[PDB]
């Protein structure tokens, strides 16, 4: 019932910051204290596992507007993230491989969390990785997406992360990732909150909805190690970034 809260940034450097996240994630056994862990990433789009930058993102573009491209563990679409974006991600014992029931349970935390606030939310209702929003792992605001997710398990444990829009350039967003527009709003669009308080809503939500004491701690030297390393010969080369490694 007693749980890590990391604090853990590399704004700056989004593929570390991804590294940390799957440092976390491969570092963890079956047993260890749950972990919640907010980040965030200046300009930058992230793609999924299964995709590669030149099929999803326009290279051009982003070069010239200096948008970081990074690649994450997790499979899914592509975002777009700017300072505006508050992300976070869990790191839990798993006993099954039911991929369904871990994203409904991290939403069920959510909507409570925004309920804290006053924002009704509810999670998107199909199940397409390939669509922009109203998916079982986005979080929606009526007829907006506010959110959207992604996760991994294996023997032992599981990952969930997700990506809130507080106050990001929802234009920007559009612009990059190759109507649109107006299936998406921020957080800030309902409710004048800022992001430390967003945050500690979805600190209540969670340690309530999953019964778990999230006390603030932080990253062990073991896993800072694994972190540098996923780093140094995965997330900062270029054929991982591109889909080609
Ligand atoms: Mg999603």
């Amino acid at each position: 019932m007693e749980g890590r809260l990391l604090l853990l940034e590399t704004p700056g450097n989004t593929r570390m910051s991804l590294a940390y996240d799957e440092a976390i994630y491969r570092s963890f056994q079956y047993g260890d204290k749950p972990i919640l862990r907010f980040y965030r990433h200046d300009r930058s789009v992230i793609i999924g596992y299964f995709q590669v930058a030149e099929e999803e993102v326009d290279l051009d573009y982003m070069k010239k507007n200096g948008i970081m491209l990074a690649r994450r563990y997790t499979g899914g679409g592509a975002v777009y993230h700017d300072l505006g974006d508050l992300n976070f991600s869990v790191v839990r014992s798993s006993d099954d491989m039911d991929i369904t029931s871990m994203f409904r349970t991290m939403n069920e935390a959510v909507v409570n969390s925004l309920r804290i606030l006053g924002l009704d939310a509810r999670p998107g209702e199909l199940n397409d990785v390939s669509i922009p929003v109203n998916k079982k792992t986005d979080i929606m605001a009526g007829e907006k997406k506010i959110m959207g997710a992604a996760g991994a398990m294996r023997k032992g444990a599981k990952l969930w992360h997700a990506a809130m829009l507080v106050h990001t350039d929802l234009d920007m967003l559009s612009a990059v990732l190759k109507s649109t527009r107006e299936r998406v709003a921020n957080v800030t669009d309902f409710v004048d909150v800022s992001i430390d308080e967003v945050r500690n809503a979805l600190i209540r939500g969670f340690s309530e909805t999953l019964h778990i004491d999230f006390r603030e701690d932080t990253i062990t030297e073991k896993e800072e190690s694994l972190a540098r390393e996923l780093f140094d010969k995965k997330y900062s080369t270029e054929e991982w970034n591109m889909g080609l490694l």
